[PDB]
């Protein structure tokens, strides 16, 4: 029993991770077959961030100006080229740590571990959503961009995130591994802000059955409610609307407990209306919204990778 | 900018992960050189899970009675040894995955990362603090036995914990890599329980010097406190005492930050009085402390957002 927010082991990606250099910005690329991924604006300048032209910039670099470093040894770079917000430098040996991967987008409410690096080394991990403003609540300094988010099923690294910039609220944002940002972000220095953020619904539900699983019962109750009413009371709240694909999918959590999903939704209106009266669930405060239905079915049956 | 619980990655360890299997028992093991460490009950038969006899279970067994599976290779027993509660089974081929690594034992207070594994297959990875009753808060199921706790500061893996059980209350227990139990507890059935726990004042008070270098100081005061004033307050809501070494520990974040301890002290002796009044601190709305002096200042920016 118990219940923690959780990621992937990282080993696969840590494998992946490098050093690279441009002029005088170092940040973290990684590293998959023969291409090394990482934020554009590495070619940037400061003078260039207020209003780069990428592709301006980017001619005017030669192959040996991207310094590569695995570990204590330089890469040789032997090739450059730009997919949307990401640079994709090919180098002359392929990684033979590179896992079995895919690249993925993934959607907000979605989950994904992060692993943290600096100088190419990785330093932290931990568990993240996207949040419905396509931001992130991450933890992140100078030196972290280029530093990635992930999924594993079975033995497949599905790669979803790159962190490229901070937010003036001190919230994160970044682009997927095809260069495509999340959320109505660009990468450059101009007057960009998070918009007003949502509850995640379906995983607030989905962490009220952790919690039933792991014997956390005061917040149940006799009623129920239809989907419809639920979701004027969602709206009210700034929860995002629960969609029947969202009930059909906690369905194996509401079989398991005994507790319908609008069951549930009952209690979760009430804890909305009434608050929790000085108590918690799973150890917290406020109605938790970073584990997602399979999270919690993971966690709790104790799948390997 | 941000504040998470976050592990230190996992993959040292991960390549150390074993399956060990005795009987009809199953668990994890950590391979390091040639010599794979474990509980020692994976010795034990189900008729005999109060009161074993480890001595005289062991002596019943030989080297070739341990199956040690390391992904998909099957390593030879050449020895066997126990220390403590720790079974150190030698193999016939050193883990070329060895990192560099040492083993400590912890206080209570501290901070380290679990990498939960079933099988010998790594599950997942999560920060968990040893609490003031030498339990830990972990998320384990059957077959987790045999994962390991630790910290990577500096390359250097510090092993700290491996895990042997769960107690009533849904919380756990296990023991250093040299396998003596952190608290009271023995590797036996016999009914136990946890001492009533209390909160580690001293990271509390360490994450709320984090919430101030990340930008937020609403819940200060203008107040100060004794230290023994502050005690007499914060044991009437059962946390730790706080001592002059935990005062000196939190120098470096008072000096970043320009709050003095004391100071800090009657800030927490206000919320513990007041709540948070519908607030957060850190996306949270109760007081955390499994986050350690150490642990914010590995994380935090060394500028203080003023
Ligand atoms: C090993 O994988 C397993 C991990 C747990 C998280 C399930 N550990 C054990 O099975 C362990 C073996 C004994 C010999 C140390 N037993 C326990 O952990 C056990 C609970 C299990 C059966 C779920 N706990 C226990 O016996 O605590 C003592 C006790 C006894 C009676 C009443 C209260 C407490
Ligand atoms: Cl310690
Ligand atoms: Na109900
Ligand atoms: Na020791």
């Amino acid at each position: 029993s118990g219940f923690r927010k959780m990621a992937f082991p990282s080993g696969k990606v840590e494998g992946c991770m490098v050093q690279v250099t441009c002029g005088t910005t170092t940040l973290n690329g990684l590293w998959l077959d023969d291409v090394v991924y990482c934020p554009r604006h590495v070619i940037c300048t400061s003078e260039d961030m207020l209003n780069p032209n990428y592709e301006d910039l980017l001619i005017r670099k030669s192959n040996h100006n991207f310094l590569v470093q695995a570990g204590n040894v330089q890469l040789r770079v032997i090739g450059h080229s730009m997919q949307n917000c990401v640079l994709k430098l090919k180098v002359d040996t392929a990684n033979p740590k590179t896992p079995k991967y895919k690249f993925v987008r993934i959607q907000p409410g979605q989950t994904f571990s992060v692993l943290a690096c600096y100088n190419g080394s990785p330093s932290g991990v931990y568990q993240c959503a996207m949040r419905p403003n396509f931001t992130i609540k991450g933890s992140f300094l100078n030196g972290s961009c280029g530093s990635v988010g992930f999924n594993i099923d079975y033995d497949c690294v599905s790669f979803c995130y790159m962190h490229h910039m901070e937010l003036p609220t001190g919230v994160h944002a970044g682009t997927d591994l095809e260069g495509n940002f999340y959320g109505p972000f660009v990468d450059r220095q101009t007057a960009q802000a998070a918009g007003t953020d949502t509850t995640i619904t379906v995983n607030v539900l989905a962490w009220l059955y952790a919690a039933v699983i792991n014997g956390d019962r005061w917040f149940l109750n006799r009623f129920t409610t239809t989907l419809n009413d639920f979701n004027l009371v969602a709206m009210k709240y700034n929860y995002e609307p629960l969609t029947q694909d969202h009930v059909d999918i906690l369905g194996p959590l509401s079989a398991q407990t005994g507790i319908a999903v609008l069951d549930m939704c009952a209690s979760l209106k009430e804890l909305l209306q009434n608050g929790m009266n000085g108590r918690t669930i799973l150890g917290s405060a406020l109605l938790e919204d970073e584990f997602t239905p399979f999270d919690v079915v993971r966690q709790c049956s104790g799948v390997t990778f």
